[PDB]
This record gives structure tokens, sequence and C-alpha cells, in this order.
DNA sequence: ACTGTGGCCGTGGTC
DNA sequence: GACCACGGCCAC
């Protein structure tokens, strides 16, 4: 099984390394034969003789074109003749590419920014993570001596916990009488023992939770302070701390550093992403949190360090269990994209689509278009029309069927051959013409992306079958994440068409897909309501809720299924409308916001404050209870009583602060907020107190009693002292609870005055 | 920061 | 007060 590639430099020449696991043995394979290259398109071939003479000077050594070779390739399906320029070292390509491009005979250059080791994986047809090879894994975590406002890493590490399938242990340097603690003499000894555990266990995978940004950097700093070589690489190397935008990522040569946070952050939607909150969300069970003060208070007194050791051991054990659950999903994406698990687990979905396309283009001899320059970016700025959203019917409806197209946009792309290499391709036998926007797509030959999307859909359907048949609820949920992941990837091929920085950008493709989408769903709404007696209650892009007014549950189900058998034979290609759900009762508040209840009594909520991380829990809890009373008990006065009870508790300061916290992400550097709302105001004030705030920081705040700008009374949630400050009851009533529940209860004739406390 | 557009809603800046 | 950009997050 291939894990990763890189290259090293020996005597000026690049040597590729393939890291592999085979029959239980770790192997490094060296390849000295691979030559870096890019392509130049010339005004004509006589110019190759002058183009070959372009040089560049890098660090006092002359970079030259090693060898030029004329090749025939396709570009958007059309023959093209380009010159393949070979070089003696990968660094030669960035040193020379601008000067090759500036040559007056050179129309353009291509495939000049592809990292050498990834170029090798693609060109040699190598797919990481293929095979039945069983890989060993090891999680670890650290506990540090923290005091607020010191520079990063000034405090000693106190404990290092690690866990695999067989054990979970804590290494520390103070006496804790627990069976899973190993006490050693010093912090230096603790780290050195951790290093030996990893050398001796020799895991293929190292699992952390935010190791990219905290754990490895802390260890590195302590190793520097104590004079330790931080050997974890299988080749003796230290961890390599590469930059990724505003964050970092940490590589361990010969192993896969699997940092869970990026994967968790993009898979699960939570208001905060503590390890405790993630563990609870995945496994449905609590994890205790011991805080930095509690840690420091224990360390400096000697007392109650058992709890700290327990907390550390659980960190590692939970990190391991989370790692085991999610690794198969990342391994599969790794095989689908053809890049290392280390890369795919950290990559944006945009880069994944691009890397997939680059590989497939190589197999097809399709020259890749370039990422756009600033001028082309500028001319790509226009938007385009998206999906149709029907304003919902007001009120409480019974016997609601939910119908929804399977993999709609990908299905449109394949069925209508929507691709840049088919757009307005001239002199063709057959065309599909997009409605409204008019773009013509040739059907004579399969388009590049259309030809690739099917397998993705089949891969998703294969997972979905395994899911719906899987009994164990935890495995079923992880299979649900997995099938959603392949679904999001498939739809990201559509979105890639309208992505400004995309290589195979094609706005005409993007807007053709949405245009077909609007026509299909509006045709379904029309057929249902004009011919089959349904009332469509709500509709969003490719799905719809409908009922037959006055009909019993089984009549609606029967007519809905009859409609599916009437409509689907009339749909072209892969287009299929699916029966997705039936709800005995349901309520549509506005576009994007509704709630239904199935025959088993489960309420499904969309878009309502219940669902959002940025509303307080007292607002979301109360909304949930109101919805249950209405949807499950039919009882609206209970709902009203519920609200009136909660507003009475807020007034009397009888609601606990936890339910008052608002959570909002900082999404950008603090300095380029054009407007400063509460979470930004809090952030900036923490920033001024020397706290690192960066994109992805989740601000947690509570609004104190006062008047004026909310931002002037918002404080960090952890600073709310219920004795010294009092929360702003009026704010939580009139700005949190009542807006959330009034949007529901107004349907029943209730006004806010009906809901407040005396 | 990087797959797309449609959309609701709170906050606080401008008159 | 009206007006309405900004920002966050959600449904597709
Ligand atoms: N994350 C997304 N990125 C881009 N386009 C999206 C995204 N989610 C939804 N869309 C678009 C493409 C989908 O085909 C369309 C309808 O959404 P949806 O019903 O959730 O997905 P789907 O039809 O692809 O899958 P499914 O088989 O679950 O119904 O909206
Ligand atoms: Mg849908
Ligand atoms: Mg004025
Ligand atoms: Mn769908």
């Amino acid at each position: 099984m291939i894990l990763d590639t890189d290259y090293i430099t020996e005597n000026g020449k690049p040597v590729i390394r393939v890291f592999k696991k085979e029959n239980g043995e770790f192997k490094i394979e060296y390849d000295r034969t691979f030559e870096p290259y890019f392509y130049a398109l010339l005004k004509d071939d006589s110019a190759i003789e002058d183009v070959k003479k372009v040089t560049a000077k890098r660090h006092g050594t002359v970079v030259k074109v090693k060898r030029a070779e004329k090749v025939q390739k396709k570009f958007l399906g059309r023959p093209i003749e380009v010159w393949k320029l070979y070089f003696n070292h990968p660094q030669d390509v960035p040193a020379i590419r601008d000067r090759i491009r500036a040559h007056p005979a050179v129309v353009d250059i291509y495939e000049y920014d592809i990292p050498f080791a990834k170029r090798y994986l693609i060109d040699k047809g190598l797919i990481p993570m293929e095979g039945d090879e069983e890989l060993t894994m090891l999680a670890f975590a650290i506990a540090t001596l923290y005091h607020e406002g010191e520079e990063f890493g000034t405090g000693p590490i106190l404990m290092i916990s690690y866990a695999d399938g067989s054990e979970a242990r804590v290494i520390t340097w103070k006496k804790i009488d627990l069976p899973y603690v190993d006490v050693v003499s010093t912090e230096k000894e603790m780290i050195k023992r951790f290093l030996r555990v990893v050398r001796e266990k020799d895991p293929d995978v190292l699992i952390t939770y935010n190791g990219d940004n905290f754990d490895f950097a802390y260890l590195k700093k302590r190793c520097e302070e104590l004079g330790i070589k931080f050997t974890l690489g299988r080749d003796g190397s230290e961890p390599k701390i590469q930059r990724m935008g505003d964050r970092f990522a940490v590589e361990v040569k010969g192993r896969i550093h699997f940092d869970l946070y990026p994967v968790i952050r993009r898979t699960i939607n939570l208001p905060t992403y503590t390890l405790e909150a993630v563990y609870e969300a995945v496994f449905g069970k609590p994890k205790e949190k011991v805080y930095a003060e509690e840690i420091a208070q224990a360390w400096e007194s000697g007392e109650g360090l058992e709890r700290v050791a327990r907390y550390s051991m659980e960190d590692a054990k939970v990190t391991y269990e989370l790692g085991r659950e999610f690794f198969p999903m990342e391994a599969q994406l790794s095989r689908l994209i053809g890049q290392s698990l280390w890369d795919v687990s950290r990559s944006s979905t945009g880069n994944l689509v691009e890397w997939f396309l680059l590989r497939k283009a190589y197999k097809r001899n399709e020259l890749a278009p370039n990422k756009p320059d600033e001028r082309e970016l500028a001319r790509r700025r226009g938007g385009y029309a998206g999906g149709y959203v029907k304003e919902p019917e007001r009120g409480l409806w019974d016997n609601i069927v939910y119908l929804d197209f399977r993999s709609l946009y990908p299905s449109i792309i394949i069925t209508h051959n929507v691709s840049p290499d088919t757009l307005n391709r001239e002199g063709c036998k057959e065309y599909d013409v997009a409605p409204e926007v008019g773009h013509k797509f040739c059907k004579d030959f399969p388009g590049f992306i259309p030809s690739l999307l099917g397998d993705l859909l089949e891969e998703r359907q294969k997972i979905k079958r395994k899911m719906k048949a899987t009994v164990d609820p935890l495995e079923k949920k992880l299979l649900d994440y997995r099938q959603r992941a392949i679904k999001i990837l498939a739809n990201s091929f559509y979105g890639y068409y309208g992505y400004a920085k995309a290589r195979w950008y094609c706005k005409e493709c993007a807007e053709s897909v949405t245009a077909w989408g609007r026509e299909y769903i509006e045709m379904v709404i029309r057929e249902l309501e004009e011919k089959f007696g349904f009332k469509v209650l709500y509709a969003d892009t490719d799905g719809l809720h409908a009922t037959i007014p006055g009909a019993d549950a089984e009549t609606v189900k029967k007519k809905a299924k009859e409609f599916l058998k009437y409509i689907n034979p009339k749909l072209p290609g892969l287009l299929e409308l699916e029966y997705e759900g039936f709800y005995v009762r349901g309520f549509f508040v506005t576009k994007k916001k509704y709630a239904v209840i199935d025959e088993e009594g489960k309420i499904t909520t969309r878009g309502l404050e219940i669902v959002r991380r940025d509303w307080s829990e007292i607002a979301k809890e109360t909304q949930a209870r109101v919805l249950e009373a209405i949807l499950k008990h039919g009882d609206v006065e209970e709902a009203v009583r519920i609200v009136k009870e909660v507003t009475e508790k807020l007034s009397k300061y009888e609601v606990p602060p936890e339910k008052l916290v608002i959570h909002e992400q900082i999404t950008r550097d603090l300095r380029d907020y054009k407007a400063t709302g509460p979470h930004v105001a809090v952030a900036k004030r923490l920033a001024a107190r020397g706290v690192k705030i960066r994109p992805g920081t989740v601000i947690s705040y509570i609004v104190l009693k006062g008047s004026g700008r909310i931002g002037d009374r918002a404080i960090p949630a952890d600073e709310f002292d219920p004795t010294k400050h009092r929360y702003d009851a009026e704010y939580y009533i009139e700005n949190q609870v009542l807006p959330a529940v009034e949007r529901i209860l107004k349907a029943f004739g209730y006004r806010k005055e009906d809901l407040r406390y005396q």
C-alpha cells in the first residue's frame, strides 16, 4: 500500500521516495529516473530553438532547459501541439517558468505549478491507500502547565497520553498513583520516553485532535528548551511544520499524521468543537472536562492530580476511537482522489476536485488549463441564477409526502453532457440545449467531467445500501457521513464550474445545470398540482413537500407512489425523482425554515434556530419544546405555557448561564471587519488582551444587563460571574426566545404579548 | 478562505 | 424612526 511520496536532492539531482506498507513491512522505494517538466505552446515550432536558450539564475547557478520534445495532446477535447520542456531539478520550474512564458514566441505555458512528488503519483498511475494492508495507529495528547497570557510553550508539558487498540497510558513526572500512569524523573525524560514508545510501537498513523496547531508545536518548543531531538519520522527526521494559509499542518515522514480536527470540523455541525463536544456528538456519551486552572491548581499543590491524569488518558483514548471511526472515510477519499490521506484529510473540497481532474486528464492526454491570473479572475466575477425556492404555504398541514431528485446536478451534468469541451462544439450530430440560457452541449462524444461523475454516484449508492442495511447505530452514522461526503464531492464538481479559481471553470456549464434544475422541479410541481390533485406546500431546488388536502395518510402515500411511476419513465437519462419521506404533520415557517414529524414520532427540523450554532440554548430549547407540543401533541396552549414559563424564568434570573451563551465564528482577520457586531467586539477586546484570534476561533459570549449596543455589554462566557454580573433578561426574552417562538406561534393567532411574563 | 446560489435574520451604521 | 449593508450560518 502506498502511503505518501516526496523527493530529496542528492548531488543536485531529485530522488523520489515512495513510502509503502507491504505484507506488514514498511518500505521506502527510491526513483531517480523521474524528470520534472512543463509544456509551452509556441507561435510555431521554428521558435523552439530560441526558447531552449532561455535561462534563469537561481542562487548563483544557471538553470537551463534540459530537453524539449514536441507532443500531441488534447485541450478541451481538441488536438493541440505543445512542447514538453524537461528540467534537471523541480526547483528549476519556478525559477524559469516566468521567463519561458515571457518569451515572445511562447503563447502560453501549462502544468507548471504541480508539486513534483504529486506529479509522480499522477504520472506513474499510483493510488495511495489501495489494498488490504492493515495499518497500525497511535493517538496522543498532551496536558500543559498553562497560565493566562504567557507566551506559547513557556509552561512545561505535564503529561503525554497515548492510546491504541490495546492500551492507554499517561507519562508524567509527578507522582500519581494510578495504574495507567508511568512516572518518570523529569519533563525531559517524559518526552524522551514518549519518543521511544512511538519508535517501538512504530505506528503507521499518528492521530491527534488539533495536533497541526497545538500539540506538535508545543512539543517542538519544549524539545528546544530541554535539548531533545524530536525524532518521530521513520527516517529519523523531526516533524515537518508546513504552512497552510493562516494555520499550520505537521508532517511525520514515513507515517500519516491524521489530525482529526479538520475532518471533524467539515463533517459535523456543532456550536463548539471541543474534544468533549465531538466525542459526545459521535458516540452519544459524555466526556468530563478538566480546565487549565484545575490542572495548574493540581500540579502546584500536588493534590487531586488523579482527575488530571484521568482527563489526559481519556483525551488519548477518545482521540484514538475517533481516529478509528473516521479513518476509513478518509482512506476512501484518498483512493478516490489519488492523493495522500495526509493531503486529502486537510484539503478543501475545491482542491480535491482539481486533483482528481488533474489525474484523470493525464490518463486521457488532456492538457490542463491553468489557474487564472488576476485579469481572468476579474472577468469571472459575475454570478448566475441558482435553484428555485417556493414560498411555503402557511400553517399546520397533515399527511405530507416529500419527493426529491437523486443526485440532481450531477445527473443533469451526465445526462446532458454538460462540460467545457462540449459547450458549443461546432458541427455536431446531436445537441442538448439548456433552457432559458440557451447553451448548446454536443452529445456526439462523452464530455470530460460527464464521463467521470457516474462512478462517483455509484460509489455513493454502494455506501448508501450498506448504510440502510447496517444495524449498529454508530456504524450507520459513520456510513451516513461517508455517503454525504461523496455526495458533497459530486456536487462540488458542479460548483467547480462556477468557481473563479477553477482550472476547468465554465460559467455557461454552471448556469446551464441550474437552469435545467429549475425546469425539472417546476415541471414536477406543475404535473403534481395540475394533473394529480396534490397541493405543493414547499419546494427547494430539487425536492418538494406536498399533500392532497383532506385525504388520509394512506391515500397520499398511494397517490405519491403512483405519480413516481408516472413521471420517472418520462425523465431523460439518470434523472429520477425519489420518494424520500412521509410526515403525519408539519409546519413551514418561511423559505428554508420548517419542521415535520414522521409516523414514528421523530421531528425533523430545517433552518430554524433549533438548528443553528449562533442562537442561545435557551432560545433553541424553548423552540424545540414548542415544536414538540405542536407537532407531537397537537397542543398549542402547552406551547404557549412553555414559552410563558421560560420567560418567567429568564426574568427571575433562574436560567443558568450555560443556556445563555451565544457562539459565533470569527471568519477573518479582526482588522478587516467592515462592521463590528457583538462577537467581533468581544474578539477585539480579547485580542487587545493578547489572545490569539484567527479565522475559525469560535467566540462564546453572554449579554449583560445594560442598554445600547449589544457589543458593549457582551463578555466572554467564561468571565460571567453570576454574583458580580447579572445577565440581560430582557435581551434574552425579546431578542432570543420570543423571536424564535413567535415566528411559529403567530400562525396560531398568538402575539408576543401572549407569551411574556407579568 | 477557496465548490456554487438562495435565503433568513440580528446588529448597528447612515440619514 | 426608516433604510439597508454587513455578517453568520443554514438549505439546497
Ligand atoms: N454542498 C453543495 N454544493 C453545491 N451544490 C449543492 C450542494 N448541496 C446541494 N447542492 C445542489 C446540487 C444538488 O444536486 C442539489 C439538490 O440538493 P440535494 O437534494 O441535497 O442533493 P442531491 O440531489 O445531489 O443528493 P440526494 O441524492 O441526497 O438527493 O442542490
Ligand atoms: Mg433536495
Ligand atoms: Mg440629514
Ligand atoms: Mn436531491
